[PDB]
This record gives C-alpha cells, sequence and structure tokens, in this order.
C-alpha cells in the first residue's frame, strides 16, 4: 500500500482525552487550575490540556464523500518538503504537528520535514528538541541566527528543501486524513497552481477540531485592503465541474499552502523588501495571479490550526507594486496608508516586467469580477462640508456590528476620511464606502438619512437612494422631494435632516473637499 505513512498512528482509543478531535474538558482541583491558567497566560493556548492529549490522536474525517473515494497514482505524484517555522512553541503542540505530518502523509511523497527554529529562547528547543527529532526519520532542524519572522524563516527553510513541492504548514497544526494527495495531485497537473488546504479551527482551550463542512469560503479583500472572506461566486461554481474540484481564491486565506519549489523560486518566493512582519500574502496573491499562476483552495485537503487566545507598510507595498491605477481607491479609503514607508520597489517593478505579469485591471476582471470598483470621480469624493455650519462635515458613525444602525449626522471636519468619506456616483448614489458598499437612503415618508447595502453592479438603483448634487451646492433627494439641511438640535448639537428645499438657505448648501 503506497499510501502507507512513515509511522502509523496507534489504534484509536475512544476513552482517551480528545480522541477524534472532540472537545476536551478536565476535572481539576484548585492547584491544577492554577497550573492550567499559568500556561494559558504564557502560551495563549491550553498547554496543560495539550500535554494530556495524545501527540498521535486521530481526527475524525468529515469531508465531502467524494473526497474519501478518490484514487491516486502514488508512483507519479510529486514529492514534498514540509516546512514548519516556530518561535517559542510549546513542546506538545510542536510535536503533535510533527507526528501528525509523519502519520498522515504517504512515505513515498514525504521527502522531509524541515523545522525552522526562528531564534527560540525556550531551553527545551535547544538540546532536547534535537535529541527528540534524532529518532524521527526525515525530520530535520534548521536554525536562524536572528529573529527572522514567519516569512523569512520559511524562506530559509525552503532554501534547504529539495522536494518537488514546498508545503508550508505551521507549528500547531493537525492534519486530516488524505490532506496531502489533493494538493500534490493538482500541482502535478498544473505546476503554476498554488494550492491551499481548507484551514479548520482547533480550539485553543478545548482542543476540539471544528471541520468546515462542504463548501469553504474563499479569500479576498475590501478597498482598505483588509482581508475579507467571501462566498464562492456563480462564475466559479459554473466553471468548476465537481464540487470537490479546487476553488480559485482571489487572495490567500491563511498561511498554509503548497507550491512547486521551482515555480516558487521563479516567482521570486516572497517579497524580501518587506521590512515589517505580517500581511505578506496579499503581495504574494497579486503576484501569483497577475504573473499567472492560479491560487486555489482544495476542499478535500483539511488542516486544523490552533488559533491562539500593524502591517500597513506591507499592504501599501502590495498596492504600489501591483495595483496600477486602482491604488488610489485604496488610499482614499485607508488614508493612514499614504504615510507608510513601503520601501524601495525598484527591483519588484523589474521582476514584474521580467515575468510579463498582466495588469491589475486584468486581475479585477478575470480573478475578482464581483468586487465593486469605486469610481472616485474628480470633485465628487471626499468629505462633504456644510456651508451653514462651516466647521461640520457629513458623518456616519454606526456600531461595529450593525453597519447600517445609525442615521447620517454632522461632526467636526477632521480631514481623515473614514466616517467622513463619501463618494457621489455616476448612478447618483451617495456611497459611504470606505468599509463596504453602503448607499445613503431616505426611508419612505421620512425626513432622516440612513444607510443600506448598495445594489449589485448592473441592477436597479432604488428611487429612494438617488441624490442630485445641484450646481448651487444643494443636495436634492428627488423621491422625497426634499433637500439635505444642516440644523442644530434644541440642545445645540449639529445634525442633518431632510427639509423643504430653499436654495437661499445656507444650511442646504454643501461642498466636496479632498
Ligand atoms: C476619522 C473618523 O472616522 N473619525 C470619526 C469621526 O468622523 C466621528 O464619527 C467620531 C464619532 O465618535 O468618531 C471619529 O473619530
Amino acid at each position: 500500500d503506497l499510501s502507507r505513512p512513515l509511522y502509523k498512528k496507534p489504534p484509536a482509543d475512544s476513552r482517551a482525552l480528545g480522541e477524534w478531535g472532540k472537545a476536551s474538558k478536565l476535572q481539576l482541583n484548585e492547584d491544577e487550575l492554577k497550573q492550567q491558567e499559568e500556561l494559558i497566560e504564557r502560551y495563549a493556548i491550553n498547554i496543560y490540556l495539550s500535554d494530556r492529549i495524545s501527540l498521535h490522536r486521530h481526527i475524525e474525517d468529515k469531508r465531502m464523500y467524494e473526497c474519501k473515494s478518490q484514487k491516486f497514482n502514488y508512483r507519479t505524484l510529486p514529492t514534498t518538503s514540509v516546512i514548519i517555522a516556530f518561535y517559542n512553541e510549546a513542546w506538545s503542540t510542536l510535536l503533535r504537528t510533527i507526528h501528525s505530518v509523519l502519520e498522515t502523509s504517504p512515505a513515498v511523497l514525504l521527502k522531509e520535514i524541515i523545522l525552522v527554529d526562528d531564534l527560540s529562547d525556550r531551553v527545551y528547543l535547544k538540546t532536547q528538541l534535537e535529541t527528540y527529532i534524532s529518532n524521527l526519520d526525515r525530520v530535520r532542524l534548521i536554525r536562524t541566527n536572528k529573529r527572522e519572522g514567519l516569512v523569512r524563516a520559511r524562506l530559509i527553510g525552503a532554501t534547504f528543501a529539495t522536494g518537488d513541492v514546498l508545503t508550508f504548514l505551521d507549528c500547531h497544526c493537525e492534519c486530516n486524513s488524505g490532506w496531502l494527495e489533493p494538493l500534490l495531485e493538482r500541482i502535478g497537473r498544473d505546476e503554476t497552481a498554488v494550492v491551499c488546504p481548507v484551514i479548520d479551527t482547533i480550539d485553543w482551550n478545548t482542543f476540539e477540531f471544528y471541520m468546515q463542512i462542504g463548501e469553504p469560503m474563499i479569500g479576498g479583500f475590501d478597498w482598505r485592503l483588509t482581508f475579507q472572506w467571501h462566498s464562492v461566486p456563480k462564475q466559479e461554481r459554473d466553471r468548476r465541474i465537481s464540487r470537490i474540484d479546487p476553488i480559485r481564491s482571489p487572495t490567500m486565506a491563511g498561511g498554509l499552502f503548497a507550491v512547486s519549489k521551482k515555480y516558487f523560486q521563479y516567482l521570486g518566493t516572497y517579497d524580501t523588501g518587506m521590512e515589517v512582519w505580517g500581511g505578506e500574502n496579499l503581495e504574494l496573491s497579486f503576484r501569483v495571479w497577475q504573473c499567472g499562476g492560479k491560487l486555489e483552495i482544495h476542499p478535500c485537503s483539511h488542516v486544523g490550526h490552533v488559533f491562539p487566545k500593524n502591517f500597513l507598510q506591507n499592504t501599501a507595498r502590495a498596492a504600489e507594486v501591483w495595483m496600477d491605477e486602482y491604488k488610489e481607491h485604496f488610499y482614499n479609503r485607508n488614508p493612514p496608508a499614504r504615510k507608510e514607508a513601503y520601501g524601495d520597489i525598484s527591483e519588484r517593478k523589474l521582476l514584474r516586467e521580467r515575468l510579463r505579469c498582466k495588469s491589475f485591471d486584468w486581475y479585477l476582471k478575470n480573478v475578482f469580477p464581483n468586487l465593486h470598483v469605486p469610481e472616485d470621480r474628480p470633485g465628487w469624493h471626499g468629505a462633504i462640508r456644510s456651508r451653514g455650519i462651516s466647521s461640520e462635515c457629513l458623518d456616519y458613525n454606526s456600531p461595529d456590528n450593525n453597519p447600517t444602525g445609525a442615521n447620517l449626522s454632522l461632526f467636526g471636519c477632521h480631514g481623515q476620511g473614514g466616517n467622513q468619506f463619501f463618494e457621489y456616483t455616476s448612478n447618483k448614489e451617495i456611497r459611504f464606502n470606505s468599509v463596504t458598499e453602503l448607499c445613503a437612503e431616505v426611508p419612505e415618508q421620512k425626513n432622516y438619512v440612513g444607510m443600506q447595502n448598495c445594489p449589485k453592479d448592473g441592477f436597479p438603483v432604488p428611487a429612494n437612494i438617488i441624490w442630485h448634487f445641484k450646481e448651487d451646492g444643494t443636495i436634492f433627494h428627488p423621491h422625497s422631494g426634499l433637500c439635505l439641511s444642516a440644523y442644530r438640535t434644541p440642545e445645540g448639537r449639529p445634525d442633518v435632516q431632510m427639509r423643504t428645499c430653499d436654495a437661499l438657505d445656507k444650511n442646504q448648501i454643501w461642498s466636496f473637499e479632498k
């Protein structure tokens, strides 16, 4: 059986703590509780509990039925080097990862596990780790000489790897059965496919493995370039022939992926000119697809990750290198990004040219067509200042939940976008869209302004979200027949309201500023 792993799991034991990835809870006396809380304070993971769960536990496989009946040609699949970087990882989580890879991966395909110690200071990660891994076939340790960060530690590890395919996992993962074959099968069919497992959550407190059932969500972004999940679009459902086929993802949705080593090297690996840590996968995503490259999530490959209990320079760098004439939509909506030192991108431009990468316009149309791209027409986006109360700007401040909870109001003009950033559209909508596509609306028969999700591209614009910015500075709402007016509450607070129109009233006069 060429599916055989290098080491076999012991028989499953349903009496054993956390077997099958089920939740674990211990009965602890009061000293034991103190010990458990101490380790959570130090590790942000329930290490007390991890230490009592088998390093070799089974995870119950709940994948789509078609996944479990797939056949593979083990003689023709590519080999992989598994790369795991760590910094001060607890013993039991670090080792459960290693044993999990060793026990769930076909021996014929697992060339090596390369552990990268990114300048750990835990004493057990010096001598003791090397002694433990000296007993484990194909497991090697590489050590950095300085604190490199996840990406650069990974690069150092990849440099030592000689497998056909690099598979970057992390230091507190547990692999589902059959996780590897679907990645390697696909890359064996298309060497430019960067293929990601579905990343399931392992509970840091209970160690329950929560498997995503059926169709995963996939990766993209909003116009602040913050990562956002979205559902598989109709175009992608229709392109794919089976529901267990790989799914195209506009951006990477986690840190776990398999890529042909030669192909990763050809693309330039990660962007080394990044100085700050974090957010590096946006730049990588754009580069793979524009330089093409496919980025996929594979529904039959599941890896669990213990999620424990900024990087704007990197995000801006991705925009400067890749986004061409669309970067300004980002800067308009995340103004602090304009102030960030994204670094010298001369070498990156040359790499893009050498690789003959396609445009960001191409990316948007072909990779992320649904997504809405703002216009930000000159003179029609920014802050909207009141003529009547000259210190005040239109301002929408909703709770973090309930993005459409509040009413449009006034607040001191600060020039920083966000709650004061708007876009007047060619479809005559006033969009409040630094975060999501929200459209200013007057509900039927009312005289206040709220927000609601904008219509999808190409679909009817409701009558009650149409605004006419008159030549005279009036913001007229033709459906209500009223005009937007500044006023003060009886208590003195500036506010807005819909009033009968009067172009001689300076409280109904407004202007865009940027
Ligand atoms: C830049 C920005 O969004 N600032 C918002 C402001 O516009 C206003 O909504 C206020 C309400 O408390 O919060 C702010 O600091």
